[PDB]
């Protein structure tokens, strides 16, 4: 059972300028992505405060890197507080849709594409590295679903039906053919400590066999 969206034409108009234009810090993506998951580990822990009940799906706050060569992948997993099917149909791109406008207005002002997450979007900076990102998350009192999108202008949703994963989200970089620098250890080492070195909660960076 495989759901298929339209992005709103601004949102789709954003992908296509961070798939199009010419720009070579693509490495602010991690930074980016990082940034949602201490958010999203944020968001869970303060709700647990008022309701423990809500760390019954995992304990542990903590964000996971994990390269795979034989995939083409990078990986980043949380444990953070995950979204919903309403998030992922709708709420994402109701949000998104103030920031992306000024986020144009800002760059033809003369701002960066790394001022990207100033403007709550930086997770489509994805696809300056990614041909495709696949989203698995799961909400507490939700089921698991898998997002996908390649940027024609459409995403899809469907539940998941792979690994449990308790609580949070994976964020899939499916990386193009010729950015796989970003599987380096050494590159994603170089990376965290520039961009992230204060994050609030553990972040290990899996070694790949
Ligand atoms: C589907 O993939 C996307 C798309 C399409 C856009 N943005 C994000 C970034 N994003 C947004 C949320 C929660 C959120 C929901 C609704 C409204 C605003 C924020 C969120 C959480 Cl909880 N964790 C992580 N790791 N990333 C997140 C993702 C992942």
């Amino acid at each position: 059972e495989v759901e298929t969206f339209a992005f709103q034409a601004e949102i789709a108009q954003l992908m296509s300028l961070i798939i199009n234009t010419f720009y070579s810090n693509k490495e602010i993506f991690l930074r980016e992505l990082i940034s949602n998951s201490s958010d999203a580990l944020d968001k869970i822990r303060y709700e647990s405060l008022t309701d423990p009940s809500k760390l019954d799906s995992g304990k542990e706050l903590h964000i996971n890197l994990i390269p795979s060569k034989q995939d083409r992948t990078l990986t980043i997993v949380d444990t953070g507080i995950g979204m919903t099917k309403a998030d992922l149909i709708n709420n994402l791109g109701t949000i998104a849709k103030s920031g992306t406008k000024a986020f144009m207005e800002a760059l033809q002002a003369g701002a960066d594409i790394s001022m990207i997450g100033q403007f709550g979007v930086g997770f489509y900076s994805a696809y300056l590295v990614a041909e495709k990102v696949t989203v698995i998350t799961k909400h507490n009192d939700d089921e698991q679903y898998a997002w996908e999108s390649s940027a024609g202008g459409s995403f899809t949703v469907r539940t998941d039906t792979g690994e449990p994963m308790g609580r949070g989200t994976k964020v899939i970089l499916h990386l193009k053919e010729d950015q796989t620098e970003y599987l380096e250890e050494r590159r994603i080492k170089e990376i965290v400590k520039k961009h992230s070195q204060f994050i609030g909660y553990p972040i290990t960076l899996f070694v790949e066999k």
